[PDB]
């Protein structure tokens, strides 16, 4: 029942909590291109999806998990054109086990972001 919160990531502006840990597992928000200090980070696919990534690494840290207990993520892209850049990144991020996995390309995300990568994982 409690909120996840780290400085490592943007924090939460609206009715969100950067993450959720709850009965054994740790719900984790869509993750956008934003540095810590909120500002968004431009580029192509590939340096979208690093501070996606890093700001999910930096969540999940904060939970007492990481990476390696993510079991489910859900990635959206704004653009077809995306998935092998997204999937090349998202790969150096993850090891056997790999999370199960969910992707598709959206209409349009938060701020005209490129992606946003949502994640369950287990607590300790």
């Amino acid at each position: 029942m409690e909120a996840v919160k780290t400085d490592r990531a943007p924090a939460a502006i609206g009715p969100y909590a950067q993450a959720v840990k709850a009965g054994g597992f740790v719900f984790v928000s869509g993750q956008i291109p934003l540095a810590p200090d909120g500002s968004l980070v431009e580029g192509d696919i590939r340096v979208q999806t690093e501070r996606v990534m890093e700001n999910l690494k930096a969540v999940l840290e904060a939970a007492g998990s990481g990476l390696s207990r993510v079991v489910q993520t859900t990635c959206f892209l704004a653009d077809m054109e995306d998935f092998p850049g997204f999937n090349e990144v998202y790969a150096r991020y993850f090891t056997p086990p790999y999370p199960a996995r969910a992707t598709v390309a959206v209409k349009a995300l938060p701020r005209g972001v490129r992606v946003e990568v949502a994640c369950v994982a287990l607590a300790e």
